[PDB]
């Protein structure tokens, strides 16, 4: 599998054989939140 | 200036001093047909 880098757009893309099999957009993460990972409100508040 | 191309994808990029320039995909003509660069017929005549 091989991976090509894009720096300038931060994209990214994975090949195999010269055919496509995964592509997207991919950076470092420059200021990371922790509020980001707080659970969220569940859905059903009381299962019980 | 720096260029890079991802073949898989057709797509190219160029890149000054790692600030994205010019991108777009670009890829070898399989069947050239030289209909394609007849001139249109134009819409004024013209004459005079």
């Amino acid at each position: 599998l091989e991976v090509r880098l894009l720096e300038a757009s931060r994209a990214f893309e994975v090949s195999e054989n010269g055919n496509l099999v995964v592509s997207g957009k991919v950076y470092q993460w420059d200021d990371p939140d922790p509020r980001l990972f707080d659970h969220p409100e569940s859905p059903t508040p009381n299962p019980t």
